[PDB]
């Protein structure tokens, strides 16, 4: 095989109905959490903007030269960059452990373990599977 | 003509691809507003049912009669029911104009007055529309 894990699970029972009755209150439980993220992301962004802000403000009263101040504005926008792509990664881990539980059907290969374990922490009752 | 109404709006465009980019994100919006719902109906039932246990216990104290100690279990069932209806008919309303929004399509006639003032204010941007028929 040209597949390299630690361990597989297979997929081979989901209550389709089950999560199909409380698909909406799941779905709702997921976007709260999303927002919660998106949150602490916004207001992360606007502390490290007045952060700039004030810096900035900082070297004009110094009267400091211009490359000075170029350097705090790169240097923030970088931080800035960062608290965006740190977020989005968190994003993008939720879609997947969302879209793996939504479109969860039997004869599935779950071949990371980290993925593994969410998908029983956070659904562990709509299915079974085995190593 | 045998369809009655105050006035209708036709829809004569929509932003399809605007529609298409911000949908997940819209989606989100409306889950988190209806589960806002959700939650104080709920923390409205819970409470309520507590106070019907605690009151059917304050009536048996003052040793009350049956037929009385009923009528509270029955006004309580009854509010009970009316907390889950009225946040069932606010839910159904939501589900209404999101439904709306995601077929919107050109040439389609709206023509409920507080349906179109809701599709204005949440998704404006998205449509334009016409009185005049």
């Amino acid at each position: 095989e040209k597949i390299i894990y630690f361990a597989a699970y297979v997929i081979t029972s989901v209550d389709e109905e089950m999560r199909h009755n409380e698909l909406s209150t799941l779905e709702a439980e997921m976007a709260v959490e999303r927002k919660a993220v998106e949150d602490q992301r916004d207001g992360e962004l606007e502390a490290r903007a007045q952060k700039l802000e004030a810096d900035l403000a900082e070297l004009e009263a110094e009267g400091a030269k211009a490359d000075a101040r170029r350097k705090v504005r790169d240097g923030g926008e970088r931080e800035m960059r960062q608290i965006r792509d740190r977020a989005q990664r968190e994003l993008d881990r939720l879609e997947d452990i969302w879209s793996t539980f939504t479109k969860l059907a039997p004869k599935q290969l779950i071949v990371d373990e980290n993925l593994y374990r969410e998908l029983v922490d956070r659904y562990g009752e709509y299915f079974t599977g085995a190593m």
